[PDB]
């Protein structure tokens, strides 16, 4: 079940009854790049694991899902401080959408001139939205020093964010702010914490399973 917007710039694909993957075509260093996040349809509203590249795409994403699910977006979890993930923060703040992040992600967003997310997430934080349980985990440095992953324990779904590469990725992409040595240890920390994974959603590309984590370890050698 896939649904696209008016221009084909935003798509949502259903993983299960209450979890959808959102994908928006954005731009990085002048090139068209699609990126992923999750839409969690909860009894108390919609929660996004990552919003989009910038304010224009974030507004469109929010409007698309609020209309389809007939509920408001109430919270967003931001996985790292780069423009590619924090870009729509102004939209979130002005609409009263809670933007969750670790303290380090919030410090980095401010340092880079963006409005600040909450800085409320710890190394391990367990959130409950309606009947939807969400666990956030900081595994260590990798794609950036602050990257976190998100786990849905009722579905064993792991949102890897930019820390995890899809099978189609043949290189590490943007490593300007990366820690390539620690990145392997961080992926091992995720594999040690989540031993039974049904699906892994990479930052970009197709949904896979633990093989995407093993693929990322190989790209790091």
């Amino acid at each position: 079940t896939v649904i696209k917007n008016e221009t084909g710039t935003i798509s949502i694909s259903q993983l299960n009854k209450n979890v959808w993957v959102h994908t928006e075509l954005g731009s990085f260093n002048g090139e068209a790049v699609p990126s992923n996040g999750l839409v969690l349809n909860t009894s108390k509203g919609l929660v996004l694991v990552d919003s989009s590249w910038d304010d224009k795409l974030t507004k469109e994403l929010i409007e698309m899902v609020e209309k389809k699910f007939q509920k408001r977006v109430t919270d967003v979890i931001i996985t790292h401080a780069h423009a590619d993930r924090i870009g729509g923060i102004k939209t979130l703040k002005e609409r009263g959408i809670k933007a969750h992040s670790t303290a380090l992600t919030a410090e980095l967003a401010k340092k880079n001139g963006y409005e600040e997310p909450l800085g409320d997430l710890q190394t391990v934080t367990n959130l409950k939205f309606g009947n939807m349980k969400v666990e956030t985990f900081y595994p260590g440095k990798g794609h950036t020093e602050d990257n976190i992953v998100v786990w849905l324990p009722q579905y064993n779904i792991l949102v890897g964010g930019c820390l995890v590469k899809s099978t189609s990725a043949k290189d590490l992409g943007n490593v300007a702010d990366a820690y390539v040595n620690e990145w392997s240890t961080s992926i091992e920390n995720v594999l040690k914490r989540y031993r039974n994974i049904n699906a892994v959603v990479p930052g970009h590309g197709e949904v896979g399973d633990k093989g995407l984590l093993l693929h990322t370890l190989d790209l790091l050698k």
